[PDB]
């Protein structure tokens, strides 16, 4: 495998989104996994809308928490595997209530076939990623709201509460780490990025990591 590898680097990646006051982290991770797919595939870089997943993805429960691999499967099973612009379905949840879902005026931006869920096996999701680009991940983010920079060690890895998108990693630094699209603006973090050290299961980011699949 490559040592580093870095897909917001090499342009795969949309701009850091802002989640604001509601649980709606599950849906970032999907679609921003759904972006980077799409692209990956042959198709022009997209703003797609976690809005859609948040009114109407019924197996989900909007700004009260979700699961990526949820939001994958409603995509395929409920929304003929279409995802909406970002532009047509506008973000409108960030004071904590998401509007009531919509089935008009809406545009498809992206389709989707399925989603491969990944081992639970660090090694191997790095070996996944620097082939098939970023991956939706759930991790222990409890202590990332004291987060400033750098290569965080201490990850409080005690219970999975968040979604995020696993862009890279960087295997020749002195500590390996991986890199993670947040979704709480630029203002946090390293322009809203964070790097996690790679190899010890850190935040427990191998336990619920998978992806799109763009047919
Ligand atoms: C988003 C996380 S966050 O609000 O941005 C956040 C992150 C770190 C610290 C503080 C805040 C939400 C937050 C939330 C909101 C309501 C209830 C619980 C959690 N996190 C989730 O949605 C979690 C993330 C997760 C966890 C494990 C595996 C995948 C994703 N998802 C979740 O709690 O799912 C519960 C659920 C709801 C409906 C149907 C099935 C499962």
């Amino acid at each position: 495998a490559p040592a580093a590898v870095d897909w917001r680097a090499r342009g795969a990646v949309t701009a850091v989104k802002d989640q604001g006051q509601c649980g709606s982290c599950w849906a970032f991770s999907a679609i921003g996994n759904v972006e980077c797919q799409w692209f990956l595939a042959g198709h022009p870089l997209t703003n797609l809308s976690e809005q859609m997943l948040v009114s109407c993805d019924k197996t989900d429960s909007g700004c009260s928490g979700g699961l990526m691999n949820n939001a994958f499967e409603w995509i395929v099973q409920e929304n003929n595997g279409a995802v909406y612009t970002e532009d047509s379905y506008p973000y409108a949840s960030g004071e904590g209530i998401s509007p009531p879902c919509t089935t008009s005026g809406h545009t498809v931006g992206a389709t989707i076939t399925g989603h491969v869920e990944l081992p639970q096996d660090e090694a191997q999701i790095a070996a996944w990623l620097a082939v098939n680009g970023p991956v939706a991940v759930a991790v222990d983010a409890s202590s990332w709201m004291t987060y400033t920079g750098g290569v965080m060690t201490s990850c409080v890895s005690e219970q999975l509460d968040h979604g995020v998108l696993l862009v890279g990693y960087n295997d020749s630094a002195a500590v390996p780490y991986w890199i993670i699209k947040n979704s709480w603006t630029t203002q946090w973090g390293e322009e809203g990025y964070i790097r996690i050290a790679k190899g010890s299961n850190q935040c427990l980011v191998k336990e619920e990591a998978s992806s799109a699949v763009v047919g």
